[PDB]
């Protein structure tokens, strides 16, 4: 398992929503395309992080309701809508923004596991 801070480090990201406590991330789900597909992958993942575009509002809001989502990694420097930030703050789920594109973010993250990179 990896800490959120280490994940932020790997993608040279920044916190839009800071964690209030330290929580481990065991798997990373790539939700680049179909939201229904990303959610199906998240269902099979424990203590997972979701990597997707900060513009994917509906997907992010649904993801923020799952019990197993521990972290959001937003790509393309796309700042999400207020609703997402508010829900993440309420849920206490850290939100990391990275300038990297989905592909590059994945490359960097794989360099920190690989078998723990599902979805896509």
């Amino acid at each position: 398992g990896l800490s959120v801070e280490e994940i932020r480090e790997a993608v040279s990201g920044e916190y839009l929503i800071e964690p209030r406590e330290e929580k481990m991330v065991e798997q990373v789900v790539i939700g680049a395309m179909s939201p229904q597909s990303a959610l199906r992958y998240l269902r099979e993942a424990r203590n997972a992080a979701l990597v997707t575009g900060g513009d994917r509002s509906d997907l992010l809001l649904t993801a923020l309701e799952m019990p197993n989502v521990r972290c959001l990694i937003l790509t393309g420097n796309l700042e999400p809508v207020q609703l997402v930030l508010t829900k993440a703050e309420e849920r206490g789920v850290p939100v990391i923004l990275t300038g990297h594109d989905t592909l590059t973010a994945v490359s960097r993250l794989e360099s920190v596991f690989g078998r723990t990179r599902i979805r896509g």
